[PDB]
């Protein structure tokens, strides 16, 4: 039997530096985790020990920290090249800076193949990008070869900025003929590496005949066999075994997100490329693993430009940006309006003739707004100022919520009003009126929402059975601040852009801001 | 006696081409008026006939048509040089593109002196601009000399974009010592040429000892002695005689605006430089005066770049821009919101710690919105599209209105609601609620306005005795659509930027627009 060790990362999301346990900024270095310097140490150790190793990334290195803001993917090519990745699949966030922001910095500078079998280009773009990503690559591993076939979420146009000259095909439709072709070329060991989420990964394992292993991402899925090593709660065993339509057992793996874990799967293959066994577990990259000194020194050199950028003017405000708790936990506050307006702007994506934009609505818990910004520094706003407002290292995500669920969220917003608690909601594209003389659970007396399926945006009453797209913090999508109804009833969730970055981009675009309090939230 | 002919223009406001009688686009060429080619013909005729002639401009050549949008003052230097102007005073609109947009295109390219005695610079700007405008110039005229002393509205910081490195001093305070100095240098014939408005021109004539003549502007004042030749109604005789504190009669002149008239004043002086007599009248530049063929051919060559610019993309919309009458004469319409938001953005000026901005409020009659803009041309918006929405050649002006006057305007807005009449108001920085079941004059049931003297903009009830700054079309400042209360009760009026240009700049800055209908106007 021929044994392969697959090492894999996914959804690293710009966590170049080691992090806290929750993947936010490292404070107590002695307890920090992840980062590329520590990953280097562990990969190097494994490569000393195991003869046949592939290091794979299932996408979404782009977007998540000031590294991406400043270096725009150059840091991804540089540090993935230093780690000697063998292959990477395109994730949705690889399109955040458009096709141009993918071709240049990443496709042209990577020393490993970048893969996606279900993305096609037309017009002059097709000639410009031809060969810079591939449907698959056949890699030599010891005296054998292994085919790696990529895929990317069909939903990328709604979750990033790929433009109108790329088409994202159904994954299984695109993958099958490529896997069929590799069989005709005497490639009998095939890994599907891609970025569509755990549910689609299981469908690929089931339906794409000849796939031996699926290495996925996008959904930040943590899988584990045994007692888990940290705070993440497993969604299933590692690997997750799918029974394929051809009767084979097909392992499916993912490794959470944020570079906290290194996925590690050992596969035994017979002479015909059938999987005989698979076993492993992600490895928690905790402080017991030293940061590689050479990688750490290069990280510290690259950090200088981040420190310099952090104090640069992004734009100006001519108004006080009231992020005080005394405002934002009690009533509409202009910082809340700014952040929600930035959230909606960030989610302007290419539209049908069927909608002006696919999403129009935003909620933001006031407890998530952690500082005001004074306008009397010549109006200057810096990244450092925004990091004081939004210090948690979160994202502004896209969810689908029934109106009934959103009504329950607005009732929860004021269930115990008057205590300065964090659940009070700031809004965009929503007008709410409360009557606090009513019983908890029955205080929302008006709730109107901005249309999407309309050529002129206007407000309509919220409908209980209609499903609305809403931009909101990951903290709330995960049921933080008591919003259990959001976690338990949402129909879709996709992780979005870094919270600070969303607001910084909006302020940079606007140049001079003057958000008002305007009656999005009223009391009767 | 030594006789001087003073020819003068003011507030030409980018009317390079001949115009309709109302100074808008020329349609019936046989009845058109003004323009620089016709002015050239008349000035040339007068210079053949009169030995001692000065051609003066009292400011505000900048701003008013697509000429200024495209050529940014190069057209002003070019065509004023072709007409051989002798001197120009700085107007407020000469600062519309900042100091940089005055130095380059106009101060560096004019072949005549540009004057203002009451503008001072500090810091590096003082060295950069030194000598490029002057407090005064002494000009040879035949065998004599005439001093010309300039001035500019002290209010320019509220009416343009001069920046924070220029100080506009009180006109009379600045002028007196310069006029005193010219007396010490044996200059006994002195013209004050400047841009502060007819009321300040009369105060200068009264109070600045040694001024022989005041040639003014800014207020678009039409003066005439006799039966007037066109639609403009005189504010007084031409010249308007002021009795000075020293006991002299001091003529004050102005010549309307828009290049429709050439001011013409004949002055007789004694040997000591005292005015013995003054007489004249503006000359209506009607179609009986031929356009100079050479100037007209140069105008037609410069027009090519305007035609090319007119069809260029300024920005995009992802929403239908509903400028229909069926919307904008009946209810809040998103085109109205866009235009009012552009109006407020245009009027962001440097602020005290006393206000976030000096003005926060906008009204716009729905009858002034003449087309929608379809978003299905790949979202493109062009100047030509905006000219269909705003076809009248107006400006968006700054007025001061008591709350009582603004309440009466909102009652007038709906006095005969339901007939598709033009007076229905679109708004910005104002939230109004009507009850149309009430009697005409008593239909406004709520009227809230955005604060200015506040660090966080928020809405307060309108106060009847408080004076509010409001941006609105010149058509409404002049009492159009039955808004007689605005004309008759306003406390201040200053002419603003060209209507199309205001919206074009805003769309260019925003890049992608998506204005909503959001409850600025409601019905109960
Ligand atoms: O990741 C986080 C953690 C807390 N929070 C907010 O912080 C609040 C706690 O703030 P406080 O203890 O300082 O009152 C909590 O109620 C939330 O609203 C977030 O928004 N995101
Ligand atoms: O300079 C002008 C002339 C008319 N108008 C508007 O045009 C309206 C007349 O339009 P109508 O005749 O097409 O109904 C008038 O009631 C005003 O609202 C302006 O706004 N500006
Ligand atoms: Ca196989
Ligand atoms: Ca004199
Ligand atoms: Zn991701
Ligand atoms: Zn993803
Ligand atoms: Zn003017
Ligand atoms: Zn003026």
């Amino acid at each position: 039997p021929w044994e392969l060790t697959i090492l894999h990362t996914n959804d690293v999301h710009s966590r170049l530096e080691q992090t806290s346990e929750d993947s936010s900024k490292c404070v107590d270095a002695s307890r920090c985790m992840g980062g590329v310097a520590r990953l280097f140490t562990k990969v190097q150790q494994i490569r000393r020990a195991e003869p046949n190793v592939l290091l794979l990334d299932a996408g979404d290195q782009y977007q998540g920290t000031i590294w991406f803001t400043v270096y725009k993917g150059a840091e991804v090519a540089h540090f993935m090249n230093a780690l000697r990745y063998d292959a990477m699949a395109l994730g949705n966030h690889e399109f955040d800076n458009g096709v141009e922001g993918l071709i240049e910095p990443l496709l042209k500078e990577a020393k490993f193949p970048i893969l996606s079998a279900n993305i096609s280009a037309s017009g002059p773009l097709a000639s410009q990008i031809s060969g810079l990503y591939l449907p698959y690559k056949v890699l030599p591993v010891g005296d054998e070869v292994v085919g790696i076939v990529g895929y990317t979420s069909k939903e990328t146009p709604f979750l990033s900025n790929p433009g109108t000259n790329l088409v994202f095909e159904d994954e299984i439709t695109a993958l099958q003929p490529e896997v069929d072709k590799l069989k005709t070329l005497n490639v009998n060991k095939i890994i599907a590496l891609g970025h569509s989420g755990f549910e689609m990964d299981k469908l690929i394992a089931q339906k794409v005949r000849g796939v031996d292993v699926v290495v996925g991402g996008h959904s930040n899925t943590f899988l584990y066999t045994g007692n888990p090593p940290s705070k993440e709660v497993p969604a299933g065993k590692y690997p997750f075994i799918v029974t394929s339509d051809d009767g084979r057992k097909v392992p499916v793996v993912q490794a959470y997100a944020f570079g906290k874990y290194l996925g590690y799967l050992k596969i035994e293959f017979d002479e015909r490329g059938n999987v005989i066994s698979s076993h492993g577990n992600p490895i928690l990259l905790d402080s017991s693993i030293p940061e590689d000194p050479s990688i750490k020194a290069d990280i510290n050199k690259w950090r200088i430009k981040l420190d310099d950028y952090s104090t640069q003017e992004l734009g100006k405000t001519i108004v006080y940006l009231d992020g005080s708790s005394q405002s934002c936990r009690f009533r509409e506050c202009n910082m809340g309006n700014l952040i929600c307006d930035a959230m909606i702007n960030n989610n302007l994506r290419h539209a049908d003739e069927m909608f002006w934009n696919h999403v129009s609505m935003c909620i933001l818990n006031g407890g998530g707004i952690r500082s005001p910004i004074d306008e009397r520094n010549d109006g200057t706003i810096t990244w450092e100022n925004l990091a004081a407002v939004l210090p948690f290292g979160g994202t502004f995500d896209l969810v689908q919520l029934k109106g009934s669920t959103l009504k329950k969220a607005f009732e929860h917003s004021v269930h115990r009003y008057g205590q300065s608690t964090g659940e009070f909601l700031q809004v965009g594209g929503i007008h709410v009126v409360y009557d606090l003389s009513r019983k908890p659970g029955d205080r929302v007396v008006k709730l109107d929402v901005l249309c999407t399926s309309c050529r002129v945006p206007s407000y309509d009453p919220l409908k209980m059975d209609e499903v609305y797209k809403v931009i909101l913090p990951n903290f709330l999508a995960n049921g933080g601040d008591g919003f259990q109804m959001i976690k338990d009833e949402l129909l879709r969730h996709d992780s979005g852009d870094q919270d600070i970055n969303v607001v910084s981009t909006y302020i940079s675009k606007m140049k001079v801001i003057y958000p008002a309090v305007e009656g999005r939230i009223k009391f009767s």
